[PDB]
């Protein structure tokens, strides 16, 4: 079973110059919660942003060019990712735009942070038909000190 979880601003932005145009501690404490303790696949430009290893997740990193950090696995093909999380109840894709891109076809579930803000991007999540997925469920949070944006998480299930 493939997962993607990212969080979407306004008009469906997800990114801006290799960053997320936002701050959002909540939406990163979401991510941690339900990426804990299974594989996550990432490109290697979300790689590059995060900086370091994501603890507690096999770190599986999509690249044509040789590895350049012998903590995480490296694959060069979408097939080798997958194989790389093995036999495991969820596989978590985390981004980016090009690697949502492939896997969203494969997708399950949508693990989305709607987050409430009009911002310029270079990057935006894929399209898709939302007749093919039925909301499983909701949860609205205000804006506070740590959070200057209001956010919604949503889980979606494909039909
Ligand atoms: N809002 C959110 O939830 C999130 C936002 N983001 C944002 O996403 C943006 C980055 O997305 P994007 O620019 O699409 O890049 P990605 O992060 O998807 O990485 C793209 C790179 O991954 C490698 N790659 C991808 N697919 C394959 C494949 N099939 N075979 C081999 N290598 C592959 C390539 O590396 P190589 O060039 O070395 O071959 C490619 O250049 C950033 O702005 C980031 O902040 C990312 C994570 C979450
Ligand atoms: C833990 O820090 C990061 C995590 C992510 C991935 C990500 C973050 N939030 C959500 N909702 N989905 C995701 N796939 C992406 C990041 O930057 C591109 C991060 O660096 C701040
Ligand atoms: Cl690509």
């Amino acid at each position: 079973m493939i997962s993607l979880i990212a969080a979407l601003a306004v008009d469906r932005v997800i990114g801006m110059e290799n960053a997320m145009p936002w701050n959002l501690p909540a939406d990163l404490a979401w991510f941690k919660r339900n990426t804990l303790n299974k594989p996550v696949i990432m490109g290697r430009h979300t790689w590059e942003s995060i900086g370091r290893p994501l603890p507690g997740r096999k770190n599986i990193i999509l690249s044509s060019q040789p590895g350049t950090d012998d903590r995480v696995t490296w694959v060069k093909s979408v097939d080798e990712a997958i194989a790389a999380c093995g036999d495991v109840p969820e596989i978590m894709v985390i981004g980016g735009g090009r690697v949502y891109e492939q896997f969203l076809p494969k997708a399950q579930k949508l693990y989305l942070t709607h987050i409430d803000a009009e911002v310029e991007g270079d990057t935006h999540f894929p399209d898709y038909e939302p007749d093919d997925w039925e909301s499983v469920f909701s949860e609205f949070h205000d804006a506070d000190a740590q959070n200057s944006h209001s956010y919604c998480f949503e889980i979606l299930e494909r039909r």
